[PDB]
């Protein structure tokens, strides 16, 4: 079963905003066949599994996502089921060739400790850099708010983006910080065979 495009995330306007493009009566043959044939547009995408729903950003023209979700799976398109261009399972990481419409974003450059984590509800949450792959949110959240998010962007003031969520920093049931794969990290996957 192939993963499925359900919605999208545009990070380019003056908003950011989330818009839902499919149900749930066509996920399901969409997932036997992996042909999909709705359009797809902006940075962030959201993807679904057979029971699980999650992120994907687009990055230096690649659909990225984190393992724990997508598996080894092919993802749904016009022309069938797409196979996965990059995969470490180690680093949590999938990626895909990025559909047609999919704006990739910026790696930033600028070297921010300010950062900004972007959810599943389009919400942009404040976050301050402690390390390589490490920030802390400045307003600690429960694990329950987070949960589908991972996939999904963590963008410097300027939106350039600085890493993928992949996993939070839970201490009895509230999110204090979140881990993520740094951009550096997606430049040496895309370069190494
Ligand atoms: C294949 O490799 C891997 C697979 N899986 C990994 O992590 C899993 C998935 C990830 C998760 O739930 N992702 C989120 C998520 O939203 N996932 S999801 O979208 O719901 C998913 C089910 C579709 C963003 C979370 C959200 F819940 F806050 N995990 C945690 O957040 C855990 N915290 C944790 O481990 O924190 C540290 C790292 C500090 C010990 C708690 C305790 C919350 C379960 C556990 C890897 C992590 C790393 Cl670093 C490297 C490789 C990994
Ligand atoms: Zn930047």
């Amino acid at each position: 079963g192939s993963v499925v495009i359900v919605g999208r995330i545009n990070l380019s306007g003056d908003t950011a905003y989330a818009q839902q493009t499919r149900g749930e009566e066509g996920c399901q043959e969409t997932s036997q066949t992996g042909r999909d044939k709705n359009q797809v547009e902006g940075e962030v995408q959201i993807v679904s599994t057979a029971t699980q729903t999650f992120l994907a950003t687009s990055i230096n023209g690649v659909l990225w996502t984190v393992y724990h979700g997508a598996g080894t799976r092919t993802i749904a398109s016009p022309k069938g089921p797409v196979t996965q261009m990059y995969t470490n399972v180690d680093k949590d990481l999938v990626g895909w060739q990025a559909p047609q419409g999919s704006r990739s974003l910026t790696p930033c450059t600028c070297g921010s400790s300010d950062l900004y984590l972007v959810t599943r509800h389009a919400d942009v949450i404040p976050v301050r850099r402690r390390g390589d792959s490490r920030g802390s949110l400045l307003s600690p959240r429960p694990i329950s708010y987070l949960k589908g998010s991972s996939g999904g962007p963590l963008l410097c003031p300027a939106g350039h983006a600085v890493g993928i969520f992949r996993a939070a920093v839970c201490t009895r049931g509230v999110a204090k910080a979140v881990d993520f794969i740094p951009v550096e990290s997606l430049e040496t996957t895309m370069r190494s065979p």
